[PDB]
């Protein structure tokens, strides 16, 4: 399924990478994307896959393009085109300065102060889930912890019932890792139809939850519309239900293979925040992009108005020009360079929430279950898309080596 090579794209810039099914997925998803950084591949290439689009392969280019919203607009930030065109989430499909006032509202509901507000529930839930698994001597990490821990905290934060998780999680995954089972537009509108009655209820009777706060905030000197509220809460749903979930899996899969890395963190827990950064770099997982607002020459390459460009947040930190021996996990790296939470004006608003969930996970897991591994003979499959992930992660351990606190 290769789209005909457009006339303005020279043949030597063609590299047919499929972001939804990279050829090297078996070696691990980050490894599969890292083929874009082998010496046979230019800094900036065109793939004919998924409609045809550019991909920046180097951190330097990815950062520049994320900064230059004048040429690289968030209007259409998803490949393929049909998805990016349907995509209307707020603030993510807006450029500055329009984006600005909506993002301040986002920061109000998922930013620092909400982390410190919710920190006790976060710690509480981590300990509770881990203690429940501890005596089993096994778990499916994706389903037993990676999903429920961040997702229940998000549902708590948004004041939504946990019974709604299965339905909302399915729709979220259709947008980031599409199955072909329903169009992006259909998935979005399914999520929108769920939010619509809730937002109306919470406009008429305001609560203190994230959804009440967004639905009742101010932009442009006036009340936010029911439509805008919907477009923002939609993004919060997606933001809350896929990235941390999948990132914890990558990290725990790594730690299952790395007894010496576990001991570093257990013996010197003050290194955990730096370790969090390193895992975020090494196991980075997001890849969206931008659309050209006009013809533009970028690093010697002629881009056309309306061209889509994938600017994989995943690749910046894997770039050997940014980090020596990028595939090696080194908690003492003097500088962990990455754009895992993105870059420029859209730099993730939930990044403080993400970090706290990661750091709490690292500490509390390794405290109670310091010695564990991947199930004997199990093959771990990764999946690739706008947000990449781990399909399943069966872990095992000897309960005699675990500890309650
Ligand atoms: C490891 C975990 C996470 C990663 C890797 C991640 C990644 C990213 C990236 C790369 C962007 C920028 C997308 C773009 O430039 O178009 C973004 C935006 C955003 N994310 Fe996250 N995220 C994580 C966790 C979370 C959490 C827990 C939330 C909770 C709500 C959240 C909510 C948001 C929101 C609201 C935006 C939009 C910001 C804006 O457009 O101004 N994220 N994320
Ligand atoms: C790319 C993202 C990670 C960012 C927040 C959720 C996500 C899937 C978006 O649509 C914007
Ligand atoms: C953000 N996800
Ligand atoms: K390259
Ligand atoms: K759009």
């Amino acid at each position: 399924n290769l789209a005909p090579l457009p006339p303005h794209v020279p043949e030597h810039l063609v590299f047919d990478f499929d972001m939804y099914n990279p050829s090297n997925l078996s070696a691990g998803v980050q490894e599969a994307w890292a083929v874009l950084q082998e010496s046979n591949v230019p800094d900036l290439v065109w793939t004919r896959c998924n409609g045809g689009h550019w991909i920046a392969t180097r951190g330097q280019l990815i950062r520049e393009a994320y900064e230059d919203y004048r040429h690289f607009s968030s209007e259409c930030p998803f490949i393929p085109r049909e998805a990016g065109e349907a995509y209307d989430f707020i603030p993510t499909s807006m450029d500055p300065p329009e984006q600005r006032q909506f993002r301040a509202l986002a920061n109000q509901v998922v930013g620092m102060p909400v982390v410190d507000k919710l920190e006790n529930r976060i710690q509480e839930l981590a300990c509770s889930l881990i203690e429940s698994l501890r005596p089993q001597g096994q778990c499916n990490f994706t389903e037993d912890y990676a999903e429920p821990f961040p997702i229940r905290i998000f549902m708590l934060l948004a004041g939504l019932p946990e019974e709604d998780i299965p339905h909302l999680k399915y729709l979220t995954d259709q947008m980031t890792r599409p199955d072909g089972s329903m169009t992006f537009a259909e998935a979005k509108e399914a999520l929108y139809d769920y939010l619509i009655p809730i937002i109306e209820q919470r406009r008429q009777k305001p609560g203190t939850d994230a959804i009440s706060i967004v639905a009742n905030g101010q932009v442009n000197g006036r009340p936010i519309t029911s439509d805008e509220a919907k477009r923002m809460c939609g993004l919060l749903l997606v933001g809350g239900l896929d990235t941390v979930v999948n990132f914890l899996s990558f990290s725990m899969e790594f730690l299952a293979k790395s007894p010496e890395h576990r001991q570093e963190l257990i013996e010197r827990p003050e290194r955990i925040p730096a370790a969090c950064e390193e895992l975020l770099r090494r196991f980075s997982l997001v890849a969206d992009g931008r659309i050209l607002t006009s013809d533009y020459e970028f690093h010697g390459v002629q881009l056309k108005k309306g061209d889509q460009i994938l600017l994989p947040q995943m690749l910046s930190g894997l770039d050997e020009r940014e980090n020596a021996a990028p595939m090696h996990v080194d908690f003492s790296r003097q500088k962990v360079s990455h754009t895992t939470f993105g870059h420029g004006s859209h730099l993730c608003a939930g990044q403080h929430l993400a970090r706290r969930e990661i750091i709490v996970t690292l500490k509390e897991w390794l405290t109670r279950i310091p010695d564990f591994s991947i199930a004997p003979g199990a093959q771990i499959q990764h999946k690739s898309g706008i947000v990449s992930g781990v399909q399943a992660l069966p872990l095992v351990w000897d309960p005699a080596t675990t500890k309650a606190v």
